[PDB]
């Protein structure tokens, strides 16, 4: 009445006016809500669901059913009133403000006799008012909830229900759980088709079928922080607002792609569902940052095509490849380039090295974990497993079962899925055909051969040839120049200087890892001390040259 | 009734009272994005205080009046709601909200939205009805504290971030507000003055944030010029780098000589300012000098820490005191050196704490020391790799800790000129085997310290005995040390394995203790210089037969 | 003329309902009428609490007719004063530091005559 208005909104009258969005496919949940609400004693349903599934939508659909008249006589003409605890908890800086406001609300409800409370965030009922031992909202609602005279509808989250409500057995035995699970893709499509009328009326834009299809099919697999259909609705609504400010039209896959690219930072052309054509040109998209290794690039490319086609059994991880060969070939940067191509983010790959995690205590950190939390934050991620030679038997068995069922059971009590995770095992263990037979006999005596059976591909990297080392020197000087062009410094690298950079950079015993150290010592430090001591300044080209070896060497920055 | 209980921004733009905004195009268009929606249509501006959260709303009002808004925001009047004008309180608030809803074209700016979450009993259901469209303004910690845990507001409030403006953006903002400040103070300000003010507000000031932090310096310099300037005289005034430097000197208590001059020359007179404090280690001094010159000068990747040093040598023989010397030069304070020892952090529970975040946030222009990195945890190793690679720190709190201006020194006792060449060879070998090559691959430099020689240990002895020399001058006494006593005390304190730390015990036992007994004996007491000496000694013996003598 | 403000004098004897509001408004009117009075409100943190004593000063300080000088501890400033929109925008923290030892010697030398 006159006191519920300052604390809540009349859902039944608002549905009578025609303000509420219609609900699609929630017939079972709303029917269960009528089932619980029709009981004599303890007629209080609590909607349990993840944030963003539509619990408030279920309640609003119940109000829509009540106002039209598809309810039994026990729910006919019942004013559904929402109620928030935050408008009662706040302002309780004295002894009894909370109890006074809640007693006034309960008295108005009892006098009206046709009020149902939709108290959202039920788990704060125990924590409201005073502490859980003294008089709180639960202590004043419990003597009236148990006899079924105060009809209330709660809404909460699953973990918060288990942790707050289930601890209080007296309160737990008063609320009937109603599960509202996350809708699938097709139900989200139906929801978007239902709400397209309201959104096209509000935004003054025409939404196509491909627009809602693209919105759902991109929100579901790219955004994992929330749950459908809140994310798809957010995508459509943000795209409509973007169109509305750009007009001062229609919404298609382009608008949804650009808004999700703004949200995530992934480029728009990736988000356009041209997956096959992207898969057609990935040879040069991978070769644009890698040097040589043409057989390796071809092998990994045909592996990516054979795995991403979807023709395999969908009970396995997407791919699982062993990378063998001497260090310094560029396996890590290859994995990074794969992460950049497949998903559009350099941080989409996880870099974990288990050579420091040996015992079972560190295996508790491994799985039971940062890997589990990152594959829960995004299950479309390439994992990198370095140095699998020194593994413990527990790590071996966990890897066996994980790659077996595509599923990991951690120490956190969660079954985390690995169906699209790309596993890369960069192993330094162990001409191209000969390397197959050398490792085939050697891994089967070091590991079990079930490893070699279950794995997908073995890709062997050969040593970097001198001209490929030259192009790597070119690539590193490219980014060095990119970071020093602010001071108008131009670097020219003569062939003899390139040969010295290659010889002081390439350690055949250790590979091409030590380049990053030496190119900063023999080039960047000398250039730094030459700028500091004012031998050269901004705006002059330095064509660096070298004496004492043309085919103890000093670098002259001419 | 709205003007009696609030201030109109859209109507204030025709009067032109509102200050112009510069460079907030992306945040203003994000605000129009959020305001032009149907769900989550109320934006909340998130940023540090003094960053420009209200400036975005002012720019939105200016754009509304100029006519660069969609049809929904056309003829929309922004009203800042002030609680000062507001039984009577609830009814007057309901009346003004009812007037807003009756008009239907009023957008409320409620700065500091934490004031709602004692009006929460009124505005919360009203915004639930959708008849109030509001722009909020809070900070990040408050938004993660009140709004994020209040489940009733994520359905109606959407976050948009107002990040820290860059230095060049701050310069552009100052150039834009030049006309307003030149009009108010009747002073003339040059471009170099604003560039200097922005740079020094970024560099010597921590407690505030840009662009408030530099506009405060500009206003303060204008005020100082008006104070020092005020028969008739011409209006010839020019705020320049000198006035800004003097204002910041009065602010942060930095002396007026060389506070802001050539940082190149400041880095180039490294050696003698170490030499008044450091003892020996001239090769180490010039190595660390040339490293901090070649790394801090912007020649390194700008998205990386200013420097990363390895200090190889025995514990407490000069590495740590050199770190305090570097802190006293570059950053001016010994307490600016945050002391983090990996010996205290040996378990995962302590490793996850990395008392380091709030200390480096207390002064971003501060040196970070990691002592005894050999026994650090693996989580510490991974966090160090992350910090060195991306140039950022991602704490458990969830803020990007700025590490451009922090310089890292790893102090360790690993490995402890041809002999020193073999020393460095086996040090890098043990860093290849006991440590791993990539950690060093992301280290700017390594310097290995040298064992201190005879004149070095004598120059240690005389300076540290100068402490009790000053304590003795405080009692109208004087202390003299001869060369024989110096050499014998160095020989007694000679322990290259433990360094010069046992020399403290030898000093404390032989000199201060006997002198403290002797002054109480009152024979070499006040009114006479005391000159220590050694008898029954030739100059070569261990010192078992030699006795200290006091005159 | 620099006047320090005694809130106890304002609140003492204000038995009736509007006496405190009348006293504060009369003080502000007198200050803006004479036109040469600076205010020093020591213990600015306790200004909240006489409608309050501070709530009367919010509309004035926003409009700039009132100029005041406060004095606060470092810890109390970060807890009482800055938690407002019309005050954090209108108050400038001027840090006064602990005097140096030699500066304390000069301070004592300047106070020698009165103690002697
Ligand atoms: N069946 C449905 N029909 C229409 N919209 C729905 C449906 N299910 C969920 N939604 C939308 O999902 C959003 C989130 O639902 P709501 O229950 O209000 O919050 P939460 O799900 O986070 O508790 C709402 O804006 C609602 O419009
Ligand atoms: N882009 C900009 N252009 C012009 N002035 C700005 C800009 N950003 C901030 N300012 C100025 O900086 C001042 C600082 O405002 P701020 O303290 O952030 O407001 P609040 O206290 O609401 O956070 C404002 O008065 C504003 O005029």
């Amino acid at each position: 009445s006159l006191v519920l208005d300052q604390f809540g909104r009349n859902l039944t009258a608002a549905a009578m006016e025609g303000k509420l969005d219609p609900v699609i496919g929630r017939e079972k949940e709303i029917e269960r809500v009528m089932q619980v609400l029709s009981r004599r004693t303890k007629n209080n349903p609590v909607l349990i669901g993840e944030p963003g599934v539509g619990k408030t939508a279920v309640v609003e659909g119940l109000a829509q059913a009540i106002v039209h008249g598809e309810v039994p006589e026990t729910l006919k003409d019942k004013q559904l009133y929402t109620l928030d605890l935050g408008s009662l908890v706040a302002g309780s800086r004295y002894r009894g403000d909370f109890e006074e406001r809640l007693k006034k609300v309960l008295k108005e409800i009892n006098t009206r006799g046709d009020i149902i409370l939709f108290i959202d965030e039920l788990h704060t009922l125990v924590g409201a008012g005073a502490a859980e031992g003294a008089i709180d909202a639960a202590s004043i609602l419990k003597p009236k909830l148990a006899r079924g005279e105060l009809q209330t509808i709660g809404a909460t989250t699953l973990d918060e229900y288990r942790k707050y409500i289930e601890k209080d057995a007296a309160l737990e035995r008063r609320f009937q759980p109603v599960q509202v699970g996350e809708p699938t893709v097709e139900h989200t499509i139906e929801i978007l088709k239902g709400l397209r009328d309201r959104y096209e009326a509000h935004h003054r834009v025409s939404i196509t079928d491909a627009a809602m299809v693209a919105a759902a099919t991109l929100a579901d697999r790219y955004i994992n922080d929330r749950f459908l259909p809140d994310k798809a609705i957010d995508l459509i609504d943000e795209a409509g607002a973007r169109m509305r400010i750009r007009r001062m039209a229609e919404v298609d896959d382009e608008q949804i792609a650009e808004v999700l690219g703004n949200w995530t930072g992934i480029p728009v052309f990736k988000l356009t569902e041209a997956e096959t054509t992207r898969l057609l040109r990935m040879e040069e998209e991978l070769h644009k940052r890698i040097i040589g290794q043409e057989d390796a690039v071809k092998a990994v490319s045909k592996a990516i095509r054979r795995t991403r086609a979807g023709l395999k059994d969908p009970k396995r991880p997407s791919g699982s490849f062993i990378f063998a060969g001497p260090s310094g070939v560029g396996k890590t940067e290859l994995s990074k380039a794969l992460a950049n191509f497949l998903f559009g983010d350099d941080d989409a790959l996880i870099q974990i090295d288990m050579g420091e995690f040996h015992d079972r205590f560190t295996a508790s950190r491994l799985f039971g974990g940062q890997l589990t939390e990152k594959v829960r934050r995004k299950p479309f991620s390439v994992v990198l497993f370095d140095e699998i030679e020194k593994a413990h038997q527990e790590i071996y068995n966990s890897l066996l079962q994980v790659l077996e069922d595509g599923r990991l059971t951690d120490g956190q009590g969660r079954t985390v899925d690995f169906k699209n995770t790309v596993l890369i095992f960069t192993s330094n263990l162990g001409d191209y055909e000969r390397m197959k037979q050398k490792v085939n006999d050697e891994l089967k005596k070091h590991f079990r051969p079930e490893f070699l059976n279950r794995i997908d591909d073995i890709i062997v990297f050969h040593q970097l040839t001198r001209e490929e080392i030259i192009r790597m020197v070119d690539l590193m000087i490219s980014r060095v120049a990119g970071q020093l062009k602010s001071k108008d410094m131009a670097l020219v690298l003569t062939d003899a200087a390139k040969a010295l950079l290659a010889k002081r950079g390439f350690d055949p015993v250790l590979g091409a890892r030590p380049l990053r150290r030496t190119i900063q010592r023999e080039i960047e430090d000398q250039l730094s001390e030459k700028i500091l001591f004012e031998e050269v300044g901004p705006g002059q080209v330095v064509t660096v040259d070298v004496d004492n070896w043309d085919g103890d060497a000093v670098f002259t920055f001419t």
